[PDB]
């Protein structure tokens, strides 16, 4: 597809090679705080957290729930913002070294959460013994610092290890992921802004204007034009001179929605919630209920699921001597299945074996 | 995508780096006036709080009911429209220190709420020995000065700890969210209202009003065009000059439509809200009932329901001595359900185990 | 269809012969940060693996799955991100040489996951006795070595074999499939988020603006206009001269929404993904459940199940002493035929022979 011509070098392919921004941390500060990704990194979390948590441990039903479940959505709202949400867990002693697990600490500890602004990645061991390339071994919070096994780390989508120093040891905000995409929509949207107030000017070519202000005596000629527009509307004609010349010019963003669109089509491609919730038609199919609307879009969550939140879930499970912990998706949509399971057999009367590996409870 | 010439500077890329505004208190209470969002704040804290609070206690039934469960919408409101709702309490004693629980107070008690105008956080203990770096140790109200475990917070959508401090130990207030917005939709609105009455304006291109204007002597022909003016209409023709020439221009905000589309989109998605109950067309989706049309946006209040809401109800729950209170979402869709339920067995006759675990009641 | 004229070298046929690029490692990388194909990677890797492995080992139910089936998401995601995905197994004794499977390693071994970027191929046999020219035979990950029967790589799609060491021995990125398209579309975005800011442009054509640049003193005439623009508005009237001209041009992507449609609709078909799923309409049928939605691109994934995943899990199903592991695709629908299935003999009362060879569990 390349031949006789200089169109071998001007097309796109050549005339751009790929590069990528690393958006710094006051950046990705900034994004967490406006708008549109607040509820881009609210909505995400929420939609992997809210009551989608499997529990194996029924005994003591969700301890973690009236506990730290709801750190946790801070936390793992942080690793969407940021790229490294952070729990922190230790004694009633303040200690920099690892927590002793020779007992496990029976719930005589404290929880805190940490944004990856503050908190960061430090130290990896570079041999294959103990953790790879990856995981760290001690960071720092803030001036004091954390020993490892201590900290439980919320870690985004990770880019290839060549690079992951400059990310810190861990995950990459959303912000990266669409840095290309918020900068644009917000172009879009302060441009939409003020186009309006600016969609028609009023044009007094007025002859003699240019000595007026010559002269600077063009005092009089602003007042009766202000005068003028005092009171210009459809009820009293204008009156001006053959040589005068009104006239009115309009500028507008011809193409405002076209690129609207675009911007908006790629944030729900990366973010993976829909197009309808960008543009706010949520009432369609992008619902709470998992029967049909959640399923709009739970793919990216369930990939989300069993990505980034069952590593650190699963160690915050054994910290506390909780059961493995996951995730799996009303019931009177499958009740009338389960009566089929009954009336499989009436072999005289006789459990319905399958009735138990199905949503009979 | 960057090489080959000037491109890589005038992209929306680098030509600007992304910041965020802080709105001020004083303007974060024009808000909370002004009608567009007192309608957000309206329904947002409607939303969460109309009937949908479980309460474990059923003796004495919603005995926060009758009390201060309308104190919380209040205080539930002053969240979103100023990032910090207030819920005081206290003896009949005024007490600068901490509520004395030593014998958990009896309902000897009053209950306040408060603006984060006039309430704001003050101290933080910057180590981790009892509360982060976000929760305050003691703040004022007004003049006076009220103990941390006295007062419950009613703390929205918080940013990095980074910057706590500039929003006052808690919480951002819905316009923070959407200033961007507020600010372009009013901006939309109040041109449209004045586009109209300049729509399109009659010209008299006069020949000589040059010299009658510059002669001063220009009184005739505005009281006949104030004549003429005065009866143009479908019945009576202009007379008017061969020199002379009428036009007429017309000016018109050619994108209105788009600009007010774009504006409210957002605002959809940032509050949560559909695009129907900004539009207004609240009759076809966006309902009370939670069947399936308050479906249609349940997932964000849901969102709201356990992150803001559950930290200080819970709170209060406590220091009420009510039980730990949450949410869960009519029965007669169930019902159909519940008699499929009955008849899985019929073992001669025998109970559904599975009537309790539904909508029995 | 080719003669009399020069019709036969100016057409598309001869004016350019085909050639492939070859992207570096290091662009290589970089895609795999950038937000589109962030999304296409973690969409392309969930779909193959989250809950679509058949364990033919029901004992000890899926030790693959809490232990290193996170391990191998994050590697098949290495697959696709740089073309070779690297699973490295040794025993707690560093090791060039190839592990001890005299006896095979009874789960006394580590586990590390490695990009394409820092692992590579090496050594491959041109003979063909043991491995074919494909399979390498020894090669490095870092600056350290392992031995082949060692590690376990993730090969994605493979070229030729004459140009197979170009991409070092195994597999293909994404991006080498669609190097053409995010170039291009990110081409198509860039430019889409600047046009706005250049939509129109006031021009102030102005007679004399020649001189007072060219005299120097043109510093008056730009205050002016800071002046007037700052109040440009549908309120009031510009005063400019007979002589002077004010104009307004607009520049706007005439085919913003082609070459985006064009673009975006190649990714669909090169990734197999829908194209629903780039636009971001995600709701309408590319969903995680398989029952129809997931079926409107399972294909693909099928595709990718049992090309390049195949091999290599089997490989890593053996290592283990684990069974051969497949793939194979609720069941409330399937139990409508199976009651159809029980009622088919009622032969007095008999097992009904095909409930076994179908869902009975």
């Amino acid at each position: 597809d390349v031949l006789s011509g200089l169109i071998n070098r001007r097309n796109s392919m050549a005339r751009n090679r790929v590069s990528h921004r690393y958006l710094s941390d006051e950046e990705m500060r900034v994004m967490y705080k406006a708008g549109l990704m607040s509820k881009i990194i609210r909505l995400k979390a929420g939609y992997a957290l809210n009551d989608t948590l499997k529990f194996e441990s029924t005994q003591d039903q969700e301890i973690y729930k009236k506990r730290l479940s709801k750190h946790v959505k801070n936390a793992t709202k942080f690793m969407l913002g940021f790229g490294r949400g952070v729990i922190v867990v230790f004694k009633n002693g303040d200690d920099l070294s690892k927590p002793l697990e020779r007992g496990v600490d029976p719930k005589l500890l404290k929880i805190r959460v940490f944004s990856g602004d503050i908190a960061k990645g430090n130290n990896p061991d570079n041999d294959l013994r103990s953790e790879r390339y990856y995981k760290p071994k001690n960071y720092t919070i803030k001036g004091h610092t954390i020993h490892w096994t201590r900290v439980v780390d919320f870690t985004y989508y990770m880019p290839s290890e060549n690079e992951l120093p400059d990310y810190y040891y861990g995950g990459m905000s959303e912000s990266e992921l669409i840095y290309e995409q918020f900068i644009n929509d917000s172009v879009v949207q302060r441009a939409s802004g003020s186009i309006i107030e600016k969609a028609s000017t009023f044009v007094y070519k007025i002859k003699g204007y240019k000595q007026l202000i010559q002269a600077k005596k063009e005092e009089d000629i602003i007042k009766y034009v202000s005068t003028c527009e005092d009171g210009r509307s459809i009820y009293g004609g204008l009156i001006t001179d053959a040589d005068d010349e009104v006239s009115t010019l309009t500028q507008s963003l011809t193409d405002l929605d076209k690129v609207d669109n675009v911007t908006l089509r790629r944030i729900a491609m990366v973010t993976g919630l829909g197009m309808t919730v960008l543009i706010g038609e949520q009432a369609s199919g992008l619902n709470a209920s998992g029967e049909k609307e959640r399923q709009g879009f739970q793919d990216t969550i369930e990939n989300l699921q069993s990505d980034y939140l069952e590593d650190p879930l699963n160690r915050l499970a054994e910290i506390f001597q909780l059961g493995f912990i996951e995730f799996k998706d009303r019931v009177e949509y499958d009740k009338k299945a389960v009566d089929v399971a009954k009336v499989l057999w009436e072999l005289g009367e006789d459990y319905g074996a399958y009735l138990k590996d199905k949503d009979v409870v």
